[PDB]
């Protein structure tokens, strides 16, 4: 794998994961520590939960997989803003 | 199972989750939304991790198992306190 020059449409910032997450859900974004994650707006606010940020892994991002099949939801505080 | 009258060891207040939280370690805690859980002292401050709490789930302790056994720890945000 390579390094894509764009960026995700609403690109914000870069996390990387500072502990595991394990989804509970289809709509959560499954970490290991270590994992570097573009992080994104939300597209509906009535799905905004207080402490969790939506973004798409950066491998993910780098092999163009489609976007709205590989973002996610994760906790704010598992992570660390880098870059 | 019933309501047992005494509280754990260094008990600080109740808490229920909000929002399920599957464990990637043996020490964390696995919940599901609505479950009780009674928190208490980290027994080692090096293993005190910032938005972390420990504690035990509320059934746990009402069954009367180990408490050794059965403490874990979890994420503060994934609740709320209650009582």
């Amino acid at each position: 794998t390579t390094g894509r020059l764009d960026l995700p449409p609403g690109f914000m910032f870069k996390v990387q994961a500072q502990h595991d997450y394990t989804a509970t859900d289809t709509d959560e974004l499954q970490l290991k520590a270590g994992d570097v994650v573009l992080v994104i707006p939300f597209q509906n606010p009535e799905e905004q939960d207080e402490g969790w940020l939506m973004g798409v892994k950066e491998s993910d991002w780098n092999q163009h997989k489609e976007l709205e099949k590989c973002r996610g939801v994760f906790p704010e505080n598992f992570t660390e803003r880098v870059q």
